């Protein structure tokens, strides 16, 4: 009689009205220690008219450029960058390099109330539910340091736990990855992954064979409003910053001058 | 190709190093309300010498039998259960068919100490980390419901959030099914689940296919102390057990009796 198959079919036409009242970005996420609720990554991160998106990055040093920012308090620059209007935070983990800390991003998430990005270097489902865990609301995927199958399965893996993931590419071969592997967010990254050289056209050349369905970040040599209006005139929904607030004093002036 | 390179190189080392600190297993069930910190499943159900190990079961009703319990208290039910020893609970949450509730896995994990196991009928990694949510150390998966290639995902999206997986086998291909997955834990079922027929004698077939290395259940109609201690000679490690006690009057003192 078939029991099992009926039971199946059941289960499946419940499990879509399930998803409709608790998608799977609340899910997982609700269980993170936001203030209040999860918020929609995709919505902070669209442009609708001209207004100025930017992802605010906590960011002590780099690996070019050393130590930006000697006096750094991870907690004290998310609240002036959520008071000066960032769309999101973007949050550096990596500690050996850039000087960040996953606990960074604990300690942010329980006072800012704006999506976080754990900006790391991920290439494992472990990383990925750390980010969960830890309470980032989308994560860092590096399409250079990827084959297709992995960006896809780690793409995959984070949608299943309610995260996004901004994909980082640096040129054509790139895009044809994370287009491939369903990127939702592409971040167009003017600095070379190897030699730290800056091609400032970048965005250019790849926004015309990016599809209509994606938001599009652009990162790296921000620091100057006139080129940010010049960069969504090309189609540039938000811009991911870090450097040109940290090596100033006041990180939320330097971020407010610019919307 | 230099620093990229480099950064992910130490950022692996780093992994390994953290995953022994803070395993899979403990870093997603953490996200869970166990009143303490979450049981290992593996060593919950491992036989180490003759000990009578039950995974005791918390069902209302079932597709074959109607309502087997009209006073149902599930959390009554679950207590008395650990409190007889049980080796792991089941907690039912499929509603139509057998009238259990997602919810009552949370209710049962806020107030138990032994391993619970979501038993549904899964074939979505929503479902998945709706069990890590709501409490669940482990998960059930229907061999005979999936293809090879998806019971492996879903095995693999469960062992991501840190749950175990009972694969449930009805025949030699449900096994061949379970070993391309990956499985541990391998449960035998008596019952077939599209007619509801009985075959007693499927563990003397099965298990000697079966790596006695795994974790080997034996599921249904299992209702006598003399038969568990042939089952153990025959190398299962532990017992999955519901109508029987359900039908009884104290389904704890049914349990204590089969040890
Ligand atoms: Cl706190
Ligand atoms: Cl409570
Ligand atoms: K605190
Ligand atoms: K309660």
């Amino acid at each position: 009689a078939m029991i099992l198959d009926k039971i199946f079919e059941k289960t499946k036409e419940d499990l879509k009205e399930r998803k409709l009242k608790l998608p799977y970005d609340m899910l997982g996420r609700s269980l993170a220690s936001n203030p209040f609720f999860p918020k929609d990554v995709i919505k902070a991160l669209k442009r609708v008219e001209k207004e100025v998106k930017i992802i605010a990055e906590v960011k002590k040093a780099s690996p070019s450029k050393g130590v930006i920012r000697e006096d750094f308090d991870p907690l004290s620059i998310a609240l002036n960058y959520e008071k000066n209007k960032a769309a999101a935070i973007s949050v550096l983990t990596e500690p050996h390099f850039f000087k960040g800390s996953l606990e960074y991003l604990s300690l942010i998430r329980r006072y800012t109330q704006i999506p976080l990005l754990r900006k790391d270097f991920i290439f494992d489902e472990y990383q990925i539910l750390e980010a969960l865990v830890y309470g980032a609301d989308f994560v860092l995927l590096i399409a250079k340091m990827l084959s297709m199958k992995e960006l896809k399965k780690l793409l995959e893996f984070a949608r299943h736990l309610g995260l996004e993931a901004l994909v980082e590419i640096h040129d054509k071969e790139d895009l044809s990855k994370a287009i491939f592997a369903g990127a939702d967010i592409i971040g167009i990254n003017h600095r070379n992954l190897e030699d730290f050289t800056m091609d400032m056209s970048l965005c250019e050349k790849l926004i015309p064979q990016i599809p209509n369905s994606k938001i599009i970040i652009a990162e790296s040599g921000l620091e100057n409003k006139e080129f940010l209006e010049h960069l969504q005139n090309l189609g540039v929904d938000a811009f991911l910053i870090g450097e040109y607030f940290m090596r100033e004093k006041d990180e939320g002036k330097a971020l407010k001058a610019l919307l």
